[PDB]
């Protein structure tokens, strides 16, 4: 499939607060298609979505999240919440004079779509995840425990201190994502061992090989972009936990009326397809795509898969 | 009508060429607009065009020429002529990916969306100019002379030479923003007595009163533009008459076979009405809009008239 060269994109920048732009690439014409990518990557994630969303009839802005790469990245942890993160992708239509947008995402992108479809419906005209399952807020349960209660969520407190993560993910930096962009079969870390390894690569090759996904030069674009506000922004989304998880519960008892789209990846296993078998029961007009012999990385894994699977979505449920 | 504050704009870049990119800001979703100033303005002498289209269902695009503000200004004389400033826009519309655009365009803008139309049909979903006739390329007649044909152009000799006309519009800013943007009634200068005269302003008031159709404010905005880059970029657009002579001649023979609207001013008493009187018939589904009491600056002094204009032709030959 077509992927993107970045100095042949048009880049658009939006302020929606004193001190924070939001940078995007837009490329098309028809219904806007806003896409929202996850942890720790790039509008460039949708490198093979773009050209193909483009050429289908729409008009596709690929963010940088706040944070990452040419989008501003202010230091307070509490700017990452959900809740603010959500607002600013209003205030983002907003300026750009669009009455609502198709929204896409994957991984915590995939997590703040679904946000803007629960308290922005009016602002998405449809929505779709890569992933990231919709769960209904437990007014009962804190998040701390909600992750001692599954394992596989044991980095996500190796996340939590600020700096400790940093570092770790900023002293090799294409060691970092050679390590992380790699197809399942091919992964080389557990995020079981982590908090008791002491780090996500400490058992990791030094030297890691280039997974069958990616280029040199694709691994040196994400690294070029995150030698300019590091991993501090991204991980801040990781941050939020509680401060997430009352704006959640603010919500409880609606459900998502818009058309929705869920995308399960079977080598996901942390996103694994599971988490999202009752998301019927919220979204009424919830349809699914399923892809196979896939892992966390779904735009890059599977591309042609996920632009066959978006494609026909839009064409039926966002036009 | 609604103006535009400048900081709450979406931003667009796009690279055409190795040290060119142009600047645009972008309001709206719909049909893709591209709105193209005179000399020696901005994309925000569209200011109260711009929200108007946006919310008449337009997807607004509204340009730095090159040359001026936020878009790069190249020092070679030569890269403003009409062929490279419309290649140039045919790369700018497939950076973009959009097939085809409506053009609209003023003064040179104006003479620019006309080129495109005519050599670019195949982008140019539909075509509008502002005061800016179409008179079809005289392959007997030097440009020089049709000049001193008429004494009205005298002006653009005086910008031909390198530095002559810069110095002058570059010495004060505020007074030459001031001393050009005016409605007719409140003119103070003439076209006729520059050369003799030995510049556009030694006959004009050095602290001019300020307009009614811009506040200080607005002219200050000019003013900040035109430090970046002054006025070679723009005054260059003047000093390829017979380069684009000799482009224009290599069409001849062709009509305009695409939806096209041309806006007179009655009193622009350099681009004149009857300039423009026998369009139709190199212009086959040319329609016409005519504003009474308009000075030069259309956009400026009569913007409802103008948006009044603009969107019914759009509605009706442009979707
Ligand atoms: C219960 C649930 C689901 C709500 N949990 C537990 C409590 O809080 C978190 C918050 O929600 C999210 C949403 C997305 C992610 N994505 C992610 O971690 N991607 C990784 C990138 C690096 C390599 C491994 C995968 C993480 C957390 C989730
Ligand atoms: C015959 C014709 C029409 C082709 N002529 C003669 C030969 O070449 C020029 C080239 O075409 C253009 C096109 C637009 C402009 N606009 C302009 O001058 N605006 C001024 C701004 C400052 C205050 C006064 C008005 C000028 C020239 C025109
Ligand atoms: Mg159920
Ligand atoms: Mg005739």
């Amino acid at each position: 499939p077509t992927s993107c060269n970045p100095s042949d994109m048009s880049h658009g920048y939006v302020t929606v607060k004193p001190r924070v732009r939001l940078h995007f690439v837009e490329l098309g014409s028809g219904p806007a298609v806003c896409l929202c990518h996850g942890f720790p990557e790039s509008w460039y994630s949708w490198r093979y979505q773009i050209p193909a969303l483009a050429q289908a009839g729409y008009r596709v802005l690929a963010m940088d999240m706040k944070g990452y790469g040419e989008s501003s990245a202010p230091p307070e942890i509490e700017e990452y919440c959900m809740e603010v993160l959500c607002k600013e992708m209003v205030t983002f239509l907003d300026k750009l004079g669009l009455s609502q947008a198709v929204f896409i995402g994957h991984d915590w992108g995939g997590m703040l779509v679904w946000y803007m479809a629960l308290f922005y419906p009016e602002r998405v005209r449809a929505v779709a995840s890569l992933n990231t399952p919709f769960i209904p807020a437990n007014p009962n349960m804190s998040p701390l425990e909600s992750i001692k209660a599954n394992p596989v969520f044991d980095y996500q407190l190796y996340f939590q201190e600020p700096g400790v993560a940093e570092a770790e993910l900023e002293q090799n930096l294409s060691r970092t994502f050679k390590s992380l962009f790699r197809a399942s079969d091919e992964s080389v870390l557990s995020m079981h061992k982590v908090c008791e390894a002491g780090g996500l690569f400490v058992n990791s090759p030094e030297e890691p090989s280039l997974s069958r996904m990616v280029t040199e030069e694709e691994i040196q674009f994400y690294v070029q972009q995150f030698k300019k506000s590091g991993f501090r922004g991204p991980l801040n989304w990781y941050r939020n936990m509680e401060r997430n998880w009352k704006w959640a519960c603010k919500s409880l008892g609606r459900k998502i009326l818009i058309p929705a789209l869920m995308v399960t990846a079977e080598k996901d296993f942390v996103l694994v397809p599971q988490m999202s078998q009752h998301m019927e029961d919220w979204i009424p007009h919830l349809k699914r795509g399923h892809i196979e012999d896939c892992g966390h990385w779904t735009q890059m894994d599977k591309p042609t898969e996920v632009n066959q699977i978006l494609i026909k979505w839009l064409d039926s449920d966002a036009r």
